[PDB]
């Protein structure tokens, strides 16, 4: 069973029932203001942050899921409906739901009426812009009155939602009926205090009615889908005082038939400088020019046109940096548009808001924007410049860092625990990305603060020896790193020993000493220590460099002493110093994430793919035969039935949910770029296509989430949901699969001095060519793959063969003809 | 104009309609479970602690407002009805709903059947018990299937409504299709882990057949009122694994004409000893051994009857203390039983959970549970006993507090704010109401850590003079006390200057330095600081008592000199030194605490009610004149209409809201007081009228809350909604209020060596009869009342006619009989 499909031309998923198995839902905007749109038109819009200035209000875990959003109530000669179906469920005769790349377009019909609504956000504007285009499809005239619908919310989601005590008696609106384009609701709540911000929701034409406050509006007793007002035809004009505001307009049209109107709707965040707060000076009345200057530029059509072209243009140039044309339509649709489609919304939500993240307690994480960065340098690098600086600003001098920081202010905090000793780490994995892909070494001298403090700067490469040292300075008895909080998976809680219901084991203070240690650390260690001496024997630091790779040799030969359990590496070593995934224990025995990153730091790798004998190997192979699921890759096996109290939070999951045997989406691409590095092409692509939405589409019903982005987590063998994703669209899955199939699989990679083509996809993938345009030049490559197991590639550039697989970087303007056999 | 009416002999309230204009509620239970019950089952159900052990998921600012609660689906016939009305909302030919004391019974017809449910939650018992009588209305015999339903909460309130990307995989239940009384689902969240308790729904009949997922009843896309399963006629013996689970069973039923069945159903809270948790070694299977017993202990009918009896019982004794007959009906109902009531819920919730409190971030406040006592003190006074020691080991050395404790753990907590200056003072008069009703010297001779510190002991009395200390020790360059963070109004922020939103103004960074004083602590050291010294001689501390004295009349003398504006006490001064609440600034010109306090603690009286020179009558006055409304004393005058950013959080509420010029009606009542002590009893009397709940019952559709119980805040004369309250049942209101009324108005008050009966309440009641149950003997009092200004009372008792109006404490099991002529 599927719910709609791809449209690879008009890079569209299309929605074709209201009946999908769950919320499917698209974000708008791609810079400072953004909006989460379901299919059925639920969600909400914030600028910035999505706890500190929500403009919209959305209840998750409504019954049902989803009612709530931007609403047009149509109602035609009494009967009432709602083109989105829900929140009325009246039948519809047509539906059609359309999501591309930063709006979607919503159309719904019902006796003889077509309402067709175009959502999207505007380059350079804080807005949410609806085009509704209202169709008469009948042979007679039609009359119908349409009403509008938004719920603000008061600004700061989580006093919204738990502080009604205060926030009952704050709520204020202004009601312009007769502006200078149409008629505007502004909501002002705080204004006349701390907030220089308002939020307008306006129409480009004269109103013929208004509500804005909700009780009026859905009547006493109702539901959004039995709302009263737009069941008695017309307009209650009610002005709010308190209680819950809404920003609503009716308009009546009367259509002939094969006629059709079309209304614009904008919802827009505005700021005033404190002195220009207010139009009068007794300061009662709000300052509306910077909300007259908007629905001034979406007063017509054709500015929206023009804007939604503008915005395709944007994306177009956006997908031009990497793209490939093949045998295969799946992968090429996942490769040219969602998959990096995707990777910029995470580049811009972090971890905090989608259907799942509740823009509460997340905001920009320190390990989750820098491993995000990896799926974006090649998007927009000057954005990903900026990131960079940002984070590494919320980093303390001992080289440890906050775990995320606020987005409205990028200060970090402890929101969600703090010293989790893998974070500073992926600093360094975030830069030496960034330099790879930019060829821009300045960047290294950017002066960078401490924890924001003014006067502290110092160059970023100074930030990346803290955090080298960081590590290096906190070793065990083995010389493996010391675990901290977590590393990399968020469970493995190793100081906890927590016996205390309710509070978190993220927050929940940890036991000082022990001796915990982390082999996955000690991987990521030895991967980007490498990177490390790699940078500053290039800033001429000689001794650095040496001493750098000294102290990778001797964690990499940890690994291979201690961190080695005979047929997969060990996961670690508890606050006892007894060892973690072990096959000597019954629950727990294997878990994946050394396998993939020890592997991909080159540890254990032998002769070639048959070499049996090599650690990488016999790692992957038990990774392969107790981790393997046609689902994609389990994260431990088996899955702990008890609470283990040494472990921390892993084993409070049921077994086959989240980190107890889920299929933890973003570790299994390491699986797929360590196949790569031992010369197993093919299996690595297995693995990638078992977790990739393009491919799963078919089974939509199992997966239940979008089936045009990754998840965070598909339940595993041991769950009865086996299958079944949560937490869709904010996942590092999603650059990580990036740098997994862009990189690894089609083998295009940039390293410091030149483009690498080192292909690893196997025989399903027998031919194809990607346009790779870097460092302002366009290398065009074309790739002619048996896939033969251990093949690896040789190439010809411009007609000439040359020796192993870097170009080295032709200048800028230049096209170069790469051609590849393996 | 009403929604129900009084009924006085059963002690409810009865509630004729669905339609009120808000959700009106009762509370269950009224030792550690609790439950929101509104006239519709809606609401939700806590062990000890609202926010860390809620057993059922409620959803505060729903559309519509309390669709979500214990539901009774009746299906007859393929037609599907609730009794409760909502959230099915079928046509009822009956309805009614009765709040009484710990239970209440609502009932639905339709159709030839009768469904009734009595809910309450037993003495002795963590569960709420329904008891279902379906009666067969019609003259043929009838069949129908009855569903169960109640939604589960993951136990922590603030997790449940936040985290699903955690926990939307750990719900977990077990289903007891046939268990040892009938049919039972256990909902054991995190039992797996750190959790030692589960919670059961079940009935007392072996069930057709449950569903445990939400989503399988409800059916997608609907809601409540849309269940599915009902709709069907057949549960879908769902067993959840993670999402939202819910307990519900099916019983079919026949009835011939005429006839009845009962069906008890049981929520419970149950906990295991660690080392029986489980009934398998493998540890899957909850140890059942606590629920089996509980539903054993309501198996049957008469087992529910004999509870609600001792209930029935249990609350005559409770209102055998204060009791009083009167030729006004309303002040008679108020004072027997409502305002008592409600003193018991206060004192059991302080402010955390409401249907406006949503009991996530207060917890038991410092000062709010302090004044609480005064209202609760007489009702059960060993519990009080319990309360000041609980309370005053969350104090530090210094004697300042922590503003509130958690209820689970009675640690103190800064989660809405530190530093509050009144906060101390609170102590001494919680401790002196326990001293004079119970006579218990021997309380303060109790050893009370500090910030609960094992070793840190002290005796009570000590606590009570590092309140005093600090007060003493904390006063400005006027001699007034410092006001910190805020006094009893904690919208006075004078330390504040916040310029950044979404910061709350409670737990915003404060600004040291400063000269900030408060008028409102002043007249609260004189009158405590008084009771302290009291304290001081009867422990025989004649040199402390001394110095005491000393600093109360500098305090006196200080408000006299540096409080007073001319025609009523001045209110604060701000950080730099200007007057808060003068003459000369445009806006609150008036503020309302200080005039009652002042008076209360007797700064200002004069000669008499007649003595036109007296500050205090001035002061009386002029609240009178500019403060005074149909609904009760606005809290100043006028509201502030621009943020005045150097008096922190009061300028931002809207004019007539909250703070900010609404009827903040807990400080109401010490105008009463006051209007009392200077002896104008008819204007003391007239306001109590004006926010009591019996005598704004006739405006139900204005007051729009429940109009059995006091609420925090009615919309003042400066709003468009004045007269609509909010945030009812939790305020400090209805414990001050019964101070006003039983003790100040009628005049009945427990001193340390005697019970004063000194009437105050004017000519509106010419005669009543109080019975006060003191010191274990009867005081039967006989008022015969002129009502004449400045009038006040000679005694005469057991027949003999004395002096003065103290009648020194008669020995345990006494009846004495005094007579009082006014
Ligand atoms: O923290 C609780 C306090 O919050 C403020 O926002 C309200 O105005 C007060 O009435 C309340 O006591
Ligand atoms: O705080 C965020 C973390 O919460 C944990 O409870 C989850 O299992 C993790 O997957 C998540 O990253």
């Amino acid at each position: 069973m599927r719910y709609g499909h791809f449209d690879d031309a008009a890079r569209e998923y299309v929605i074709t029932t209201p009946h999908t198995p769950y919320p499917w839902i698209n974000y708008l905007g791609s810079e400072q203001f953004f909006s989460l749109l379901s299919h059925q038109a639920g969600g909400y819009s914030f600028y910035r942050d999505a706890k500190m200035r929500r403009l919209t209000r959305y209840r998750y875990n409504n019954i049902p899921a989803d009612a709530g959003g931007r609403y047009l109530y149509v109602n035609d000669g009494g009967d009432v409906w709602t083109p989105s179906w829900l929140p009325v469920k009246a039948d519809l005769d047509h539906f059609e739901a359309r999501h591309g790349l930063g709006y979607s377009r919503i159309t719904g019909e019902r006796n003889g009426l077509k309402v067709e609504t175009l959502f999207f956000v505007p380059l350079g504007e804080n807005a949410e812009v609806q085009k509704v285009t209202v169709t008469n499809t009948s042979d007679a005239p039609k009359t119908a009155t349409l009403f509008s619908f938004v719920e603000f919310c008061l600004w700061n989601a989580q006093d919204d939602q738990t502080n009604y005590q205060r926030n009952l008696s704050i709520g204020e609106v202004e009601v312009e009926q007769d502006g200078p384009h149409g008629s505007a609701i502004y909501h002002k709540t705080e204004y006349r205090e701390r907030r220089d911000h308002y939020a307008v929701f306006g129409v480009n034409t004269r109103a013929d009615g208004f509500d804005t406050d909700r009780d009026t509006f859905v009547g006493a007793y109702n539901s959004l889908g039995e709302a009263s007002v737009p069941r008695a035809g017309k307009s209650a004009d009610s002005v709010a005082s308190g209680w819950y505001p809404i920003g609503s307009h009716s308009v009546a049209v009367t259509l002939q038939p094969g006629e059709s109107r079309d209304l614009v709707y904008v919802l827009g965040y505005l700021e005033n400088p404190d002195e220009e707060k207010w139009a009068d000076d007794a300061h009662q009345v709000v300052n509306k020019a910077p909300a007259h200057a908007l629905l001034g530029r979406f007063a017509t059509s054709e500015q929206v046109d023009a804007a939604l072209e503008a915005l395709n243009s944007y994306w177009t140039n956006l997908l031009s940096t990497y793209s490939v044309s093949s045998t295969d339509e799946k992968l090429d649709r996942m490769v040219n548009i969602w998959n990096q489609y995707q990777c910029m919304v995470t580049f811009n939500m972090s971890r905090s808001a989608s259907f799942f993240e509740t823009g509460i307690g997340r905001g920009m994480g320190f390990r989750d924007s820098n491993q995000d960065l990896l799926g974006f340098v090649h998007l927009i690098p000057e954005r990903a410049r900026e990131r960079i600086i940002d984070i590494a600003s919320t980093q303390f001098a001992d080289g440890s860092a906050y775990h995320q920081y606020q987005p409205l202010t990028k200060r970090g905090n402890n929101d969600i625990g703090s010293g989790f000793n893998d974070d500073p780490l992926w600093l360094i994995a975030g830069v030496a990305a960034y330099i790879k892909e930019s060829g821009d070494w300045g960047i290294l001298d950017e002066p960078v603060p401490f924890d924001n403090e003014p006067g502290s700067e110092v160059p970023l490469f100074e930030h990346l020896t803290r955090s080298f040292q960081f590590t290096v300075q906190n070793r065990g008895p083995h010389g493996l790193p010391l675990i901290g909080r977590a590393d990399f998976n968020d469970c493995l809680n190793l100081n906890c020993f927590s016996t205390t219901p309710g509070e978190s084991f993220q927050t929940t203070e940890n036991q000082a000493g022990g001796v915990a240690e982390s082999v996955f650390i000690a991987a990521q260690f030895v991967l980007y220590g490498a990177e490390y001496a790699t940078l500053a024997e290039r800033r001429g630091l000689a001794d650095v460099a040496t001493e750098a790779r000294k102290y990778v040799d001797e964690v990499r030969a940890a690994v291979l002493e201690h961190g080695w359990d005979g047929q997969w590496f060990l996961r670690a070593y508890d606050y006892y110093g007894n060892p973690v995934g072990t096959d000597a224990k019954p629950e727990g025995k294997i878990w994946i994430e050394p396998q993939g990153f020890a592997v991909m730091a080159g540890i254990g790798v032998g002769e070639g793919p048959d070499d049996a004998d090599a650690p990488a190997v016999k790692a992957l192979d038990s990774v392969n035969e107790m981790l393997g699921t046609p689902h994609g890759l389990v994260l431990q096996y088996p899955a702990y039935t008890t609470y283990q109290i040494e472990l921390g939070e892993v084993s409070t999951y049921p077994p086959g949910y989240k980190e107890n045997g889920g299929i933890f989406c973003h570790n299994n691409p390491w699986v797929i770029i360590a196949e790569t590095v031992v010369g197993r092409g093919a299996q690595a692509f297995d693995y990638y296509k078992r977790i990739t939405p393009a491919y799963r589409e078919d089974i939509s019903d199992t997966h239940k989430l979008e089936p045009y982005v990754y998840a965070q987590m598909i339940a595993g063998k041991e769950a009865v949901r086996a299958g079944e994703a949560k937490n869709s669209w904010l996942t590092g899955t999603a650059a990580w699969n990036f740098v997994a199939v862009s990189q690894y699989l089609l083998g295009v990679r940039p390293d410091y001095d030149g483009l690498v083509v080192d292909p690893q996809i196997g025989p399903d993938v027998p031919s194809y060519t990607v346009t790779r345009v870097a460092r302002g030049a366009t290398y065009e490559i074309t790739v002619t793959n048996s896939g033969a197991p251990g093949a690896r590639a040789s190439l010809t550039v411009d007609g000439a063969p040359v020796d192993g697989r870097t170009v080295p970087y032709a200048p800028a303007g230049s096209t170069v003809r790469v051609e590849v056999t393996v």
